[PDB]
């Protein structure tokens, strides 16, 4: 993925039907000014290992505005262009420490899951919330749209 630019977008329904964010490659200041970022040492979209995402709270579109709102069992879409993936939310919203950089390690102690798997975790960039989810689906964009974004 290049560099702070897009290469995704992402919807989760909690946040609101017109929730619609892009991601960008990156966790850099600059990048978060115009999306959600992308830990760039973080595995692929879809991939084996742990998809994470920074993004503001308060400033910057307040994307995460609505952070400890989400559930158990909410869903996190994005779109590459060519694959819808579907990832459910396991574990959070967890407040932690900045200092606290395992929590996008590739299997993280405190998301609870206990082997290798295909993760993604959001994070607000003093304390942080963190959510943790599996990949549960995926599907074609030439095919339509996921059942969570009707």
């Amino acid at each position: 993925y290049t560099y702070g630019k897009p290469f995704a977008v992402m919807y989760i329904p909690r946040l609101g039907f017109t929730w619609n964010k892009p991601v960008l490659e990156g966790t850099g200041t600059e990048v978060l000014k115009k999306g959600l970022g992308h830990y760039a040492n973080t595995a692929r979209l879809g991939q084996k290992g742990n998809f994470a995402v920074a993004g503001h709270r308060r400033t910057y579109g307040d994307p995460f505005k609505d952070f400890p709102k989400l559930r158990h069992g909410d869903e996190v879409v994005l779109t590459d262009g060519t694959t819808w993936f579907t990832y459910v939310i396991d574990t959070g919203p967890y407040k932690t420490v900045p200092t606290d950089v395992e929590v996008i390690d590739p299997v993280p102690r405190k998301s609870g899951y206990e082997r290798e798997g295909r993760y993604l975790t959001l994070v607000t960039c003093s304390h942080r919330l963190i959510v943790w989810a599996h990949l549960d689906s995926t599907q074609p964009v030439e095919a339509g749209k996921p059942e969570a974004l009707r």
